[PDB]
DNA sequence: GGCAGTACTAGTAAAGTACTTGAGCTT
């Protein structure tokens, strides 16, 4: 019913905002924590002929060091979606200059759609994520460990200690759902947090390939 | 004384996985 779409767009509208705080964009605390009752008020109750019509619920940031590179969240109202719709979402990235977006899927996306977010690298990046992906917030399960991405001089500093080549660290696959919960790029490495009980606390190193 | 036939001696035929493949459905 109207009542569980609206509570599954409260969560994923709410882990999303949560994605945009572990990104490193500003978010305002009150972004990150909304009621179902706040959020319902806002947009408005009943997706089904109502106020929210999966439009709208489109989302904009800023990232902290500069203003400019932003980030946007779509959520189309198609159930399947192809080249057209998503060359209509990029004819918007290309008309408001914002480089980075989303997609929340309601079920899949015909692998056309798939080759042609992979197509354009530098001008403008797509990440496919389904509904129900953000449905859940898999960062705060109890198995998967706190993860920071690493910049690139920790990363040379890194290989500096340990005198390491590239090649020599374990390695996290760019398909793994946690790189998409980051956002992560092939040739980044991960640091990994994890408590041990022998030492209390111990760090794994995940090249990202 | 010669020819034919027979015999003997020397070559000679549970489950579980990955992988692939064919069909079925879409730009």
């Amino acid at each position: 019913d109207d009542e569980e779409e609206t509570y599954r767009l409260w969560k994923i509208r709410k882990t999303i905002m949560q994605l945009c705080h572990d990104r490193g964009y500003l978010v305002t605390q009150d972004g990150l924590d909304q009621t179902l009752e706040e959020f319902k008020a806002q947009f408005g109750g009943k997706p089904s002929e109502g106020r929210p019509r999966r439009t709208d619920l489109t989302v904009l940031v800023a990232h902290n060091d500069d203003p400019t590179d932003q980030m946007f969240v779509f959520f189309p109202e198609e159930p399947k979606v192809g080249i057209k719709t998503i060359k209509v979402y990029c004819q918007r990235m290309q008309e408001e200059n914002i480089t980075r977006a989303l997609i929340v899927v309601q079920q899949g996306m015909t692998p056309s759609a798939k080759q042609s977010l992979v197509d354009m690298a530098p001008k403008y990046i797509l990440e496919q994520f389904l509904q129900q992906e953000l449905l859940i917030n898999i960062t705060e399960h109890e198995l998967v460990p706190e993860h920071v991405v690493m910049t690139k001089e920790e990363v040379t500093e890194l290989l500096a200690r340990y005198k390491l080549r590239e090649n020599q660290l374990p390695r996290i696959q760019a398909g793994d759902p946690v790189a998409r919960y980051f956002g992560i790029k092939r040739g980044q490495v991960v640091k990994i947090i994890r408590p041990s009980e022998t030492a209390g606390r111990y760090i794994t190193y995940r090249l990202v390939q």
